[PDB]
């Protein structure tokens, strides 16, 4: 067993399924196992599945682990891989989710599987201005920041997930730097254990990457036509996708006549490689994007408020070809803060972006519903924008307006890179990261970095945050033109609550009140409290109680 | 690795965590690990959790595995035990849920964890009249029965879960017999693997069962006072529970004085053992239950329909002190049979009503059963109230559905290992389930069986008892249906006047871009104004919660 010092407490790492590991901190210990078949998958991609045990917590944790280990597998490694985490003990103090990410790193590092790690992962909190490493369950209850960082060798950032109570950018960036430093300590522990254990990696049968010969011939056949498409700024999202597909159909029938010995899938990826390189070479060499935008330019943002007159609150935020419609519905407090945002994964990120500005003792449950009408790049950040608008339109006294944006990245391998403000879908697809960050015009509230490269330097993460605040200020200015303060009053059709003291009406088993809510549509509970969606329904409610 | 040949397929069982196992059938393979701590748990029960890998099906499968292995741990085994099932491969043909049950059996049998197995488990389906063991995914789609049975040695049943397409009783009974036969074939395979692997089981620290001395003294203190309570027929649920607790506090105080060295947990269980034995001895010796009822007697059953004015369908079913209130609410289809019941207890009531629900209904059927009073088998009452409410809402169901729970009290010869005498209890109380051996919940129509869930606390019961419990329940089910049909016996010819409406609307391509609007904004703006739901099929289907809402929706559509 090996030990790492992450500030106060420690972290022990051992072995045990192509590879197993146990990560313990305090009296919480997790066991993780990694397997990968030797027969290639018939699906033409890498099927990696992370199974976490502790239920929305499990799914979000499983994907946090997934994002921390995915970019480190070799390309074309199309082999069924399973990473299962089994919680062995929980002390209620040390959280196992961070241990699981590390457990997933050690398992693969000790395993057969080709995995260019190891990865270190810690949480960072801020308790009374103190930067806390892996805060305990109690410390997290009084922390202004919940940040999880997955670090690669040489201080490269693999995964960034954060929720913050509107902390300043300077602390947020300092907290990121702290966490990465500790991830480098953990990797020292892993690498020390792999030499004590003795690890030998297999030689996989075939890394399904296209041969340079087919890639070079595909380049000659499609470069100028692909360059033509990615320099024509009149293309929309669909006309540009279909334009490259027309070039895609003409070239491979030519490719099949040239390389009849080639796998049919090898012909598809060969065009994908060439289409990806042409797309990225334009942003790198000419500093322009496929729609004429430059690296820091937003798409045209417009938004309306109070379009649906019957609902409790409505907004529609439109940024380029990403258009969301958000509604607000107040329900009873009887189903921390009672606030929910629902997407129609994405919802959780938007909900975390608005969570800090939501008031505490609001008389009702606040439910935002973001319906995406058109998708073309990070509609979850659009949901936080539209959610802020619909919250103000409804009368919810939010502390400040929130906005989000996604920053992309196009690197040359890192000899050079381009940071893209407000990426299209195609820029996320052909890019290297999906840097979704939101907050107020004073601070950060949520961050989710979906980095595809085998890690990126701290400098790029810092500049991505700075570039995102510039875009955030512009978005908030457009938003504040539509509405900048929460409506002082809710709509007159808005729900109403009232308290009723009963003299010793509930009937046998509550049949009395089941009948009340069934007929009038109100909601009763306890000094009884009754919630009514409309003042009219409240009138039939007081009609019902007088007969009793 | 040992192979067990069932009828139409074989499964092979392997080894690998105090014990592991791999159960493979076809190219579907499940690995199950079993671990059990050697330090006693701070709690006063047995901490047993089963984690199944694949969600609702993971919860259901985990419970079915739990009922198949829980009754065979020795009493007083208060040690944290974990059974982890992990799916390695799923060929889409052979279902792994039954393979995991067997895995939990093999794993525990190969482990050092005290467990008096092994257990075999199979699925039984009837495909075109032929009884198929462990039917494939394709075979299950055309099966009139999904019966899962787990068997203990000597052809004892430990777990029985079934849903059936209203099949005949003798057909249902025949499947149980077939299933139990194939569980015994699996038990030989596991026993052979045990002798091949070599198994030496642990000696636990302590089995937290009360000593004969303290139990004998407890019996001296409480037997006659408890006997008078359990023969006092005027007691209801709460007054009998209060009288029993009044005797517990006096007795548990004298036990602490006579046994100061006894754990408080040994004092509580001593009284529970004596109260349980007294309760069961009255059923066995006098054939009378603690409410004066006889072994086959129902509680008073009454019910109503159409009590609530606003909902599309409502019903209120009461069985003794068990009262449920059921409602039907029609909703759009885009929100197999498009039928749901919302309450574990809900999936069983849903399975009971499912074969009777008609196909091709215009709206989605949402039944809600709210338990107002619970004193035994609210889940079967929810089935009866769901049948009444659905007939009240005008849903063209094939036949009414009733459900009932059957209890069991046994006396087993200690010189043997067999059951020496038993009494099957009809429509059991809560105290008859807690102090009893079995919660045999079965439901169906006047002519067949739609669902069954047997919660057998004993380490297996003979087939004969299960067959008698099924037949005894059919007598109770017909009595319940006769009372149910006097309130309502036919689905209403029409749904209620304010019921939802669905109509079709054509929009020519010229007005089509303006109707839907950019990204569908205008369609969703109409959904908020009128409370309507619009989906495309140049044809759009419109669902409205009210004929008025449809009227307003058609106006906005005509204005385009």
């Amino acid at each position: 067993a090996v030990a790492v010092d992450l500030g106060n407490r420690k972290l022990e790492i051992s072995s045990g399924a192509d590879g197993s590991a146990v990560v313990q901190s305090g009296d919480t210990a997790v066991m993780v196992t990694a397997v990968s078949k030797t027969k290639p998958s018939p699906s033409q991609f890498m099927p990696l599945v992370v199974d976490y045990r502790q239920s929305d917590k499990e799914i979000l944790t499983s994907r946090i682990i997934d994002r921390s280990i995915r970019p480190l597998f070799p390309a074309g490694y199309f082999y069924d891989t399973q990473v299962l985490c089994n919680l062995l003990a929980v002390d209620g103090v040390n959280e196992p989710d961070v241990l699981a990410i590390n457990g997933a790193s050690v398992a693969l590092s000790l395993s057969d599987i080709p995995w260019n790690g190891p990865v270190g992962a810690v949480r960072i909190g801020i308790i009374d201005g103190e930067y806390v490493v892996n805060p305990t369950r109690k410390e997290m209850s009084s922390s202004t920041l919940n940040l999880v960082v997955a670090g690669a060798p040489k201080s490269q950032i693999v995964m960034l997930e954060a929720s913050a109570e509107n902390i300043l950018q300077q602390d947020f960036c300092h907290a990121i730097k702290v966490g990465v430093k500790y991830t480098q300590q953990i990797i020292q522990g892993i690498q020390q254990l792999v030499k004590e254990t003795g690890v030998t990696k297999r030689t996989p049968q075939k890394l399904f990457t296209p041969s340079p010969e087919i890639v070079k011939y595909t380049h000659k056949l499609a470069m100028e036509r692909l360059y033509a498409v990615f320099t024509d700024y009149e293309h929309d999202k669909v006309s540009r996708d279909e334009a490259v597909n027309k070039i895609r159909l003409d070239t491979e029938e030519q490719l099949k006549e040239k390389f009849p010995e080639a796998d049919p899938y090898e012909i598809i990826e060969s065009f994908n490689v060439v289409a990806k390189e042409v797309f990225r070479s334009i942003v790198l060499n000419e500093y322009k994007r496929c729609d004429g935008r430059d690296l820091t330019s937003l798409r045209n943002v417009s938004c309306e408020v109070d379009m649906f007159k019957t609902l409790h609150g409505s907004a529609l935020f439109q940024r380029g070809q990403t258009q969301v419609l958000c509604t607000v519905t107040f329900d009873s407090l009887e189903s921390d803060k009672n606030f929910m945002l629902h997407y129609e994964g994405h919802g959780a990120l938007a909900e975390k972006a608005l969570y800090p500005v939501i008031p505490r003792d609001f008389p009702f449950t606040i439910r935002v519903t973001s319906e995406v009408l058109e998708s073309n790049g990070s509609s979850s950040m659009a949901s936080a924008c539209g959610g802020s608008l619909a919250l103000m339109d409804s009368g919810v006294p939010i502390s400040s307006a929130v906005a989000g944006v996604a920053i992309g990245l196009v690197t040359k391998t890192i000899e050079d890179y381009r940071l893209l403000t407000d990426i299209l879908g195609i820029e996320d697809y052909n890019g290297d990261m999906d840097f979704k960050i939101a907050g107020t015009n004073k601070g950060i509230t949520a961050l989710q970095a979906d980095i595809k490269l085998p890690g990126i330097p701290i400098k790029i993460v810092m500049e991505a945050i700075q570039q995102a605040s510039v875009a955030k200020k512009e978005i908030l200015q457009i938003m504040n033109k539509t509405i900048s303060k929460p409506r002082a009053s809710r709509k007159e059709n808005g729900p109403v609550v009232e308290t009723v003291q009963v003299p010793l009406f509930v009937g046998p088993g509550g049949y009395n009140l089941k009948k009340l809510q069934a007929e009038t549509g109100v909601t009763i509970s306890q000094t009884f409290s009754v919630f009514a969606p409309t003042p009219s329904a409240m009138h039939e409610a007081r009609d019902f109680i007088t007969e009793i």
